[PDB]
């Protein structure tokens, strides 16, 4: 990378910076075989895969990218309908980052928001993906149906960040680190900061001290209780489900299962899903990097 | 600061968890008068004084806010809970010898009002709320709409130290913010200035805003837990009541408030007002008349 005191947590992995039409993505790439893409959520970046993409590099062709909008990748402007960071459009945009390198069929895991680009990306283009993988996520329509007081004081966030601008953005400013480093505590198993290497954490301290990054994951949930929300409307509202073979997974003490069964629940929205729960907080590739790795090279290597 | 209550004394009222602070007017039948958040009795002023042409008029901090005394909370909030706030200004009026007295009250004060209607309705002759529904109603409709609108209920109530620390940063933002956002207009213009300034002086201290945390972690859980036990007995103020409501207020946003407060009550009137939420400042003439012609009849 470009940042002088970041360390290097993908030893051997190179780098790529892939333009789109939308804004260039940074990805680490690694291994070699099938294409497997990796993709981070909130508040977070690449780096959140750094403990299990060594594993997956001995049978893959690894490509662990930032978001749009994340980490080191492109900030595109925003508009009145949060677009670029809408599931549908950073998925677009990362099918043609993916074309740049000769990819227009992969596998796919993703995490948290990139986990809901993945399985936004399943529904839209399907044909992309030969297998997808979910980490800690249910669909976000299913978040919303969730919603009563039980729940809006469990996960307050999704509310809270898509309120109008400037306001999440001028509470989050006065203090990021505070904010970030309460945001990755508060959801592990521990409830501290004991699950991460203390090198990514200060990846994701200096991604979101950025005001544009922290703008960005903004508009991120603001996408997600207004375009993403009314875009999983329609299909679940039209028993559209995912054809691609999928596999959910999640943390037993993580955000997905906090009111819901999640495998019954991806039952709903894929023809062809198997899961599993993982004993982990919501952060599975950095809480319980050896169970996941498995899981995922297990999944993707299935005849 | 500026004195915004002509005719009006001011009062520090002794109570076994703290001070009272109260501007007092009038002459006549005792008419308490209680504000909420983010603001302090000075949201009264432009209302005030044409009810001291009629009542005496009791306009005061809640406990913890403004100028009164901050009792020390627990680990269930119990010091802002509405039920101990309604104790606590129980309290500060059996020290002005006034047990039987007509409340209004505005926003978290609507909701210490409703409480000590339900708790000790002897209290009261007639009681007044302001753009609000009972809170146990607000989470019952707590959904993907009504949860992106009154973000703050549930924001608020995060465990401390989350919001304290965020609100810390530039709190001026934040109470101007809450302030302008639930208005009509959605600016400041509807406010004297000099009335803001007394909103946001009292918001610039860290031990006001944990208050105001506290209120609202009481408003997510004991408060929620009170409001439940009388909704599952089936209670209903006895006394005369009246809704009055912003028509682009919070109260109307999910529900038709006077079809909620006729389930909490047996005998109601009420009436839109329009106006958003800050009814006694957005639109002072209809609510000073309203109160008026609800108070004296
Ligand atoms: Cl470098
Ligand atoms: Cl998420
Ligand atoms: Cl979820
Ligand atoms: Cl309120």
């Amino acid at each position: 990378g470009h940042m002088p005191d970041l360390a290097d947590l993908f030893p051997g992995f190179g780098s790529e910076w892939i333009n789109t039409s939308s804004g260039r993505i940074f990805a680490r790439v690694g291994g070699d075989g099938p294409p497997l893409l990796l993709l981070h959520g909130f508040p977070q970046t690449h780096v959140m895969w750094h403990r299990v993409a060594p594993k997956l590099a001995e049978r893959f062709k690894v490509i662990v990218a930032d978001l749009p909008g994340y980490g080191w990748s492109d900030m595109p402007e925003s508009d009145e309908q949060h677009t670029p960071y809408t599931k549908r459009a950073m998925a677009k945009q990362l099918i043609e980052a993916m074309e740049q390198l000769g990819h227009v069929h992969f596998a796919l895991a993703g995490h948290d928001r990139g986990a809901r680009v993945s399985y936004r990306l399943a529904l839209d283009s399907p044909g992309r993906l030969s297998k997808l993988a979910v980490l800690d996520i249910l669909p976000t329509y299913e978040y919303w149906q969730r919603m009563n007081r039980a729940y809006a004081l469990k996960i307050y966030h999704w509310s809270f960040l898509a309120q109008p601008a400037p306001l999440p953005e001028n509470l989050l400013g006065g203090d990021p680190d505070f904010y970030v480093k309460a945001k990755l505590a508060s959801w592990t198993r521990a409830g501290d900061l004991s699950a991460f290497d203390p090198r990514a954490v200060e990846h994701y301290r200096i991604a979101f001290a950025d005001p544009m990054r922290r703008h960005v994951m903004c508009e991120d949930f603001r996408a997600g209780a207004y375009a993403d929300f009314e875009h999983d409307k329609i299909d679940v509202e039209a028993g559209n489900k995912i054809p691609v073979p999928m596999l959910a997974l999640w943390g037993a003490s993580g955000i997905a299962q906090s009111a819901a069964t999640p495998l019954d629940v991806w039952r709903k929205w894929a023809s062809d899903v198997q899961g599993a729960p993982i004993e982990s907080g919501h952060f599975l590739p950095e809480e319980a990097p050896d169970q996941t790795a498995e899981a995922l090279v297990r999944f993707f290597s299935a005849a």
